[PDB]
């Protein structure tokens, strides 16, 4: 199949009057900016054939492609994209001395929640835009000419067909000068409105403390979107989450649990454990149960006078500059309560729902993705989810995240009773056993879990055994 | 001795024309209200003295007392005095029913600093108002009748002659009503502005869990030394409402509602970005030397301890805005540096004329019952050689806003400056920080022209920073 592929790639087949693939993409496979031809060279081999077949179900058109894409056959189609996934990548692109790819960086990594509900690219098309599995194709790399061709064509609907209308929204929200920008930006990578609503604003990205305590703003920064894999938090972390992941815009998104709402807010009473906490105190909570630092390498939450927290901390008050002390009650804080279910949560409903709307990203079994170790769609359930004594493991509390949140780009947003419904299926699921445990499910349940919608020791798992076991 | 005093208590001196002192005084000492006779068992015997001399000059006139008082000798005086101070307290005081006595709490334990910049009752007259050595006379259980005439007194200049006429600027600042309820306050306890942030009032507490938390740290932040739970971690005789005035309220004596909105923060003392409970921690090694304390440690930082005062200093600061380094009032008012230095000659002039009152002629401070009345201000018991204090700019600005207490007497910058030289060129405990020399330690943390550690200006010149040992 490999050869089929090489010898289309490089020398066509006069016989069937098919074209070599490199007289256009060339031969490392890595586009032609005046062409507009892609980058073909490593990318994942369904993504090409999808594509391919897009071209030939009227999705895509382009004069110059559209022919080689008919005159495919199905086993010409999986040659070459079995060829061209197993190429090093590669690319021959060239952005133009016209644009400031600097201008793009902003969407392309932190995106703009506040005024468009738009996550940055990288949300979806992994770190660096070097690709999220074969749903999600790489950027870097790509083509000026190629990239802004696509966004030109989904902002006009030239081009469509792609799950859940997701690059329609997105074209849909960027003006021309940042499609250029974009393009220019990811070009160039290497290949491996509260005012009318009353709400509060952060400071902007740009405009970090001075000195010393800015530098430690953004390694809390950093820490909050990177917990997983930073050399100071990760010894912490004993599961592939981030803070980031949870607490939408790294921590900023009001109705997702925004740090700004939260720094006002504590000292603060808690029925949890029965205690008053500091920021501090809840922090490590966070660590204890989102991040079950139980499994971690050190296997402990980080020290209240480390590093680790006072970054937190640092990056914590600054999203809150300006904000009133003792506010308990910040607009925008924590994630909006539902009026729960008078006929129940059904997780049969929950199952299909979370096939049609969250699988693509998050998994058909909750397993999550994770690109070069960075977490890009967080996972579920499972032993490297957040465990069974974290807030989310709760069916109210996450179905308020998700309702609100989920899906992370809002073409679908569910009912309440659809959110109710989904978080059940999620959360009648194993995952890490409590930090609480006592050796004795129904004990742990009956001191930590008594409410009707923490499903932790109910007969809901395999053959109907009781949830709360672990991994 | 006591025996020439009893017997003029209890007999008189039919011979010298001097009634006994029982028949008004009672035979316990205790007082009585309808005489206006005052308590006087247990009052120090150098007060009941200088009172009596104080009749004898016309610094006090009553017809009932002023005629005992000219017919007794030096010697009888000294006996007297001598006599009543040996007794046990006693007290035959009653209120009247018709004057409520919570209504003098407010004032009596807490003052009026921001209408009247008038400090608590017990912060001079000790804890309870059971008095604060022979400056300073116990309130308590003194007869309704004696304290309400001593308070309209001093308010219409029919008493006068006290240190610094502090009583008379008191009193001054007194409306007949809250005069009744102090003196019927302390007759009934035992013996034994615009522009600038306000916090909020000490009766709105928080609802539940975090109001106990909030009440705990605003008595750990008054009786840091003596409350079980933050004593162990005090090793001097200090109390953080000592240097935060008014218990963390006040203007330009470091409020605490000014920093919780300032922290984290990089501070130049440790190179290095500090929370909250770093902060206070760091006033727990300095200010209240918590290296010679028992545990030796200080308080661990998701302890009960520190959990109590940030939850204190969170509540004053209500409403204050995240992140404003600079609210109005926040830590003590700079100074210009002095063109002419620092003179501690000076300085210890103007200790002797305006200060040693009350921290002592040698600055030893004052204690009652452990309560901090009066902080050492250097020696064995005082803030150690790493603390802020001990630097001569920040205690003249701490100085020349706040001290002396009353503001009968507010010093000019240079005389602030003169007096925080001669304080901070006492010894004191031993920097945390000390490395086993002196000149070493003075060379890595105390290179600063305000900074007198490690310069030759102790007794005779001897080379500052060596501790108390
Ligand atoms: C942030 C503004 C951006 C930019 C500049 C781009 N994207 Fe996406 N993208 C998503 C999916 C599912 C696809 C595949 C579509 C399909 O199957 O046909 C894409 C594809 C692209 C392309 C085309 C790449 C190619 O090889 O042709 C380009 C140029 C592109 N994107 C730019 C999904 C998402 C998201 C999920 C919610 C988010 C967010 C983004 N994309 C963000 C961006
Ligand atoms: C020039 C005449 C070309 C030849 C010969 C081939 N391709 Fe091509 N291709 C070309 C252009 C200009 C573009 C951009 C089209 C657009 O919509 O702008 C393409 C695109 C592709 C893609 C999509 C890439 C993506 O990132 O989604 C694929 C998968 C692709 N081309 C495959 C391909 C193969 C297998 C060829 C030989 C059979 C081939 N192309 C020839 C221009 C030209
Ligand atoms: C989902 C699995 C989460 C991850 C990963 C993290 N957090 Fe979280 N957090 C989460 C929920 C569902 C809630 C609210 C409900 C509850 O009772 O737990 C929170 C809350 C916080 C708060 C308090 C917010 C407030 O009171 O307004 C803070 C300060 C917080 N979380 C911080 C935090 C940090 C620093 C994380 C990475 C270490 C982190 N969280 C991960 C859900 C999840
Ligand atoms: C890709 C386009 C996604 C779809 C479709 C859905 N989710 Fe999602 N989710 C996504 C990302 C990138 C993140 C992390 C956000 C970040 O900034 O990094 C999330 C997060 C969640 C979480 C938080 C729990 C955790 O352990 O992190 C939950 C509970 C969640 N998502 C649920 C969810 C459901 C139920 C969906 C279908 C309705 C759904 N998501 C769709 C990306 C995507
Ligand atoms: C009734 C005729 C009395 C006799 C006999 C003595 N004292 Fe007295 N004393 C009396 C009154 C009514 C007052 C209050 C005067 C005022 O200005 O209100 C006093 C006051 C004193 C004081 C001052 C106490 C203080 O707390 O400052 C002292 C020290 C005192 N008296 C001592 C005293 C002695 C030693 C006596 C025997 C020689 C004596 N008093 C007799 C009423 C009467
Ligand atoms: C320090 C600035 C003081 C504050 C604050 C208060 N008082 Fe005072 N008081 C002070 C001194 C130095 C003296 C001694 C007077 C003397 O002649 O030496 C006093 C005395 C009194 C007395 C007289 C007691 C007696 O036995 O005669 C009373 C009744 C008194 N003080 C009341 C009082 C009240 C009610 C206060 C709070 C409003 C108060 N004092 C504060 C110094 C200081
Ligand atoms: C004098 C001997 C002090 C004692 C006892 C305590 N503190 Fe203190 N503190 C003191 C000074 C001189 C300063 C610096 C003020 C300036 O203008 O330079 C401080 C500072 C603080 C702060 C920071 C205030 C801010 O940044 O605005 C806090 C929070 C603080 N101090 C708390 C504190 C507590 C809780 C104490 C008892 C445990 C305490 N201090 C004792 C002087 C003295
Ligand atoms: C009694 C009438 C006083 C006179 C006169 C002076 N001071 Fe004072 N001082 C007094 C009290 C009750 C306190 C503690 C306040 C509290 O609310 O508990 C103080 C505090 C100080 C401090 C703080 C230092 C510390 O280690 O705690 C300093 C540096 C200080 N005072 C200096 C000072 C000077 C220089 C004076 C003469 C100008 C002076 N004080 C007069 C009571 C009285
Ligand atoms: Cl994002
Ligand atoms: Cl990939
Ligand atoms: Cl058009
Ligand atoms: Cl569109
Ligand atoms: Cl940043
Ligand atoms: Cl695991
Ligand atoms: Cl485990
Ligand atoms: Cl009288
Ligand atoms: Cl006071
Ligand atoms: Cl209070
Ligand atoms: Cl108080």
């Amino acid at each position: 199949p490999f050869e089929r592929g090489r010898t289309l790639a490089e020398q066509g087949d006069a016989a069937r009057g098919i074209v070599a693939c490199a007289g256009c993409h060339r031969a490392d496979g890595g586009g032609d900016e005046a062409l507009g031809a892609a980058r073909l060279a490593g990318l994942e081999p369904a993504y090409l054939a999808t594509q391919i077949e897009r071209f030939r179900a009227g999705q895509r058109s382009h004069p110059v492609m559209s022919p080689w894409a008919e005159r495919l056959t199905p086993v010409d189609i999986a040659a070459v994209s079995a060829y061209y996934g197993a190429l090093a990548p590669a690319s021959n692109a060239r952005a133009p001395s016209d644009v400031d790819a600097a201008a793009g960086r902003a969407l392309a990594e932190t995106g703009d929640w506040p005024e468009r509900d738009l996550p940055a690219c990288v949300r979806c098309h992994g770190p660096g835009g070097v690709g999220a599995g074969a749903v999600f194709p790489p950027l870097a790399g790509q083509p000026y000419s190629y990239l802004l061709a696509q966004l030109q064509a989904w902002g006009t609907g030239r081009r469509h067909g792609e799950p859940m209308a997701l690059m329609g929204a997105v074209a849909g929200r960027l003006d021309a000068d940042e499609q250029r920008a974009l393009a220019a930006y990811f070009a160039t990578r290497p290949l491996a409105r509260a005012e009318a609503a009353s709400r509060f604003t952060p400071p902007s990205r740009d405009a970090l403390p001075e000195g010393p305590l800015g530098e430690m703003v953004r390694l809390g920064a950093r820490l909050f979107r990177h917990t997983n894999t930073d050399p100071r938090s990760a010894p912490h972390v004993g599961n592939d989450q981030t803070c980031a992941g949870c607490h939408l815009d790294n921590g900023r998104r009001a109705d997702a649990s925004p740090m700004w709402a939260a720094w006002v807010a504590y000292p603060a009473y808690r029925g949890k454990n029965q205690r008053v906490d500091t920021m501090a105190e809840r922090i490590q909570g966070c660590f204890r149960y989102s991040m079950n630092a139980q499994d971690s390498v050190s296997g402990q939450v980080p020290e209240t006078n480390g590093l680790v927290l006072d970054a937190l901390q640092s990056y914590i008050f600054w999203l809150a500059t300006g904000a009133p002390t003792g506010d308990t009650a910040m607009s925008g804080r924590g994630y909006p309560r539902l009026q729960p279910p008078a006929e129940g949560f059904d997780r049969t409903r929950g199952a299909a729902l979370y096939a049609e709307h969250c699988a693509l990203c998050h998994g058909a079994e909750g397993e999550g993705l994770l690109v070069d170790g960075e977490v890009v769609f967080p996972p579920l359930w499972g032993p490297r989810s957040y465990n069974w004594g974290a807030g989310m493991h709760r069916v109210d509390t996450a179905a308020a995240f998700i309702a609100a949140n989920m899906p992370l780009l809002d073409t679908v947003r569910l009912t309440p009773q659809e959110a109710w419904d989904v978080a059940a299926y999620i959360n009648a699921h194993e995952r890490p056993q409590d930090p609480r445990f006592d050796g004795s499910v129904e004990r742990t349940a009956a001191r930590f879990h008594a409410s009707p919608f923490d499903l932790y020791g109910e007969p809901l798992g395999v053959d109907g055994a009781v949830l709360g076991q672990g991994v």
